[PDB]
Parts: C-alpha cells; structure tokens; sequence
C-alpha cells in the first residue's frame, strides 16, 4: 500500500489525511500539530468547520519548526454553498488561503452542487424555513473555479456530494479545461457507494471517503442509530487482524483506491488512526464489509431537500 495516489493533474494525494468538521477551534490546532508530528500528511478542511485560523496556526508552526515542508502537504478546502456565484469564488479562495496562512491549497471542492443566496449566513431562510437558492449554474462556477488554477491559488480543483449526473455535467461541460481530480462522498460499509465509485473512477477521478467512521459526533446523531464503530461483525475482523474497529474502518476505503479522512481532535487516536498501513483486509474481508451496506447515510443535507440541485434523489 503506497502513501500516496495519482491525480488527474499529475499530483500525489496522501490516502490518509485528518478530518476537521466539528474540531473544536480550542482543541483543532493541538490536533493538527499531533497529526503532523505522527505523520499526517494531508488535512480535510473548510471554510464553513469555522476553525481554519486555528488549523492554519498549527501548520505554520509546524513549516516554522521544519517538521514538514510545504511542498510535502497536502492541504484541501472547499467552497461553501454561499459562494457559488461566479464573482464570488476568487474572495472565498483568498479568505480559505488567508485563515490558513497559505499562499495556495493542494485542492479546493465545491462543497455541494447547491448554489445558496450569497451573504452572512451559511444557510440563508425564507421566512418558512426553507433555504434560498442562488440561480447560478454549476458549470459557471466550474468555470470559476478552473480559474483558480490558472491564477496559482490552488493546485487542483474538485467536487464533494455531487452524484453521477452532476459528475457527468462537469466533464460534459461545454469548454470543459480541467477535469475534477476529486469527488469528496460519504462512503463506509452502511453506505458502500459501489455505483458512484466505479462511476468516478472509470473517469479518473479519485474518490475520497467522508465520515468513515459513521460520524457519530454528528449533532443530528440519534440514540438508536446504527453504530460502525460498535458493530460486533466489524469488531470481529478487527480482533482477527489485532486492530481496533477504527483502523479496520480506515483501511477498508483504503483498500479500494480510495483516499479516507477520519477527525478527531484526541491525540491517541489521531495516532492510533495512522496506524494501517502495516496490515490487509483479505478480499474476503472486503466484500463481507461491502455487505453490510444499507444505504445508510449520516450527511444527507434534509435541510435543502426543496433545492433543485440537492443531490440525493438519484439513486447515485
Ligand atoms: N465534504 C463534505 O460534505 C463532508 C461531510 C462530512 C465530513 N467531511 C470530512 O470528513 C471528515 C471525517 O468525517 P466526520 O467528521 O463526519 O466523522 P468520522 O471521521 O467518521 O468520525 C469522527 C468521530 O469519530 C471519533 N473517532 C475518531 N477516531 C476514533 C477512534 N480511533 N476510536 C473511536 N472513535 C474515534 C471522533 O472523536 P474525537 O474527535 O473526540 O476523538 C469523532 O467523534 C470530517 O471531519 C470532514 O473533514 C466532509
Ligand atoms: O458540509 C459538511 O462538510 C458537513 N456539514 C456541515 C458543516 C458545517 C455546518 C453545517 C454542516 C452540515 N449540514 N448538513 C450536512 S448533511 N453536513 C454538514
Ligand atoms: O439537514 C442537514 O443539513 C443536516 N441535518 C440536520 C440539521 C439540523 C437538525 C437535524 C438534522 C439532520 N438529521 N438527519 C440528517 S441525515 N441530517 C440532518
């Protein structure tokens, strides 16, 4: 198992890279310096996790202290929902690239292929509740974002929860100049994604699993809600290969050519995370996770159902 995975643009992604959402900005900088003093090499951010100053302050320290260099870093974030207009894309960039302290990102997402009503607020209402929609084309902002790329801000540029069709437009856009290196999706064995992975993959584009561990901090998570992390079947592959249930998690994804990007903000698993590339799944273990799938999804975005772009009603 390499560390790193060929993009379309002909830069290396490391497979494994630290997850940010939810990261208190109290606890995340302290994370990230345990992460990259462990080995990490790639973090998952954005500017809607609220905490990319404090991500930043942890990856200066640590370029100041020459524990890594830059060009071993491997930094994403993601345009949010409010920006999708074409004039706004380059001052949301800058903004990610200023709280990060970088002067460019390694890849830079389409958060969602949902367009919101640009402002303050991350999801702007109606006074029924519902969220306002931007009425800008999602190749207009493709566009905007390929931009990035030629102005030097960012190395690669991608997409995250756009399902198949919405994939499909981006390379069938009209003028299309780069390709999405990257589709950022939920994936772990109760949403196994077995359509929407081959799908990108036959085009190149490389898959990165979101909330491979079932994101049980989520703040919707229920009580009854179905647990990865506590599923006696996983636990028993786990206790096969002497690992613990999360590292059996991470390297399922990692297994089928995915890049995976688990968050914690607790310095003994941030290690204990890293710590898989010393053991193999069997192709037995592989397809008895993909059987548990049950197209469970723990990011499903109810709140913007209504919006003609939401990207769930497909079936991938
Ligand atoms: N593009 C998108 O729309 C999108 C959506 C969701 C997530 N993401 C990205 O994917 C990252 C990962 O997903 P996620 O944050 O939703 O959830 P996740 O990585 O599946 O799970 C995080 C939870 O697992 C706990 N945890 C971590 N390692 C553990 C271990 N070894 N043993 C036991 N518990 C462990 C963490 O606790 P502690 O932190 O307290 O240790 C935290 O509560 C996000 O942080 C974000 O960067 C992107
Ligand atoms: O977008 C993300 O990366 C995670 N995330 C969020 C991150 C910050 C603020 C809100 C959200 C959110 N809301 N719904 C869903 S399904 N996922 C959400
Ligand atoms: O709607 C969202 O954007 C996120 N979200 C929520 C946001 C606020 C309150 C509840 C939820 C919720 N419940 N289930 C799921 S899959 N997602 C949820």
């Amino acid at each position: 198992m390499a560390s790193r995975i060929l993009l379309n643009n002909g830069a290396k992604m490391p497979i494994l890279g630290l997850g940010t959402w939810k990261s208190p900005p109290g606890q995340v900088t302290e994370a990230v310096k345990v992460a990259i003093d462990v080995g990490y090499r790639h973090i998952d951010c954005a500017h809607v996790y609220q905490n990319e100053n404090e991500v930043g302050v942890a990856i200066q320290e640590k370029l100041r202290e020459q524990v890594v260099k830059r060009e071993e870093l491997f930094i994403v974030s993601k345009l949010w929902c409010t920006y999708h207009e074409k004039g706004l894309v380059k001052g949301a960039c800058q903004k990610t690239l200023s709280d990060l302290k970088l002067d460019y990102l390694d890849l830079y997402l389409i958060h969602w292929p949902t367009g919101f009503k640009p402002g303050k607020e991350f999801f702007p209402l109606d006074e029924s509740g519902n969220v306002v929609p931007s009425d800008t084309n999602i190749l207009d902002t493709w566009a905007a974002m390929e931009e990035l790329v030629d102005e030097g801000l960012v190395k690669a540029i991608g997409i995250s929860n756009f399902n198949h069709l919405q994939v499909e437009m981006i390379l069938n856009k009209p003028g299309l100049k780069y390709k999405p290196a990257v589709n950022q999706i939920e994936c772990h064995p109760y949403l196994t994604q077995e359509k929407l992975i081959q799908y990108c993959q036959s085009k190149g584009i490389v898959v990165t699993a979101y909330s491979p561990l079932g994101s049980p901090d989520r703040p919707w998570a229920k009580p009854e809600d179905p647990s990865l992390l506590e599923d006696p079947r996983i636990k028993a592959i786990a206790a096969k290969h002497n690992k613990t249930t999360a590292q059996v998690l991470i390297r399922f994804p990692m297994q089928r050519n995915l890049v995976v990007i688990p968050k914690s903000v607790t310095p003994e698993r941030i290690a204990e995370n890293f710590k898989v590339f010393d053991f193999e799944l069997s192709s037995q273990d592989m397809t008895t996770l993909l059987s548990y799938n049950r197209n469970w999804r723990v990011c499903a975005l109810l709140s913007c159902t209504s919006h003609k772009d939401y990207p769930f009603h497909e079936e991938f």
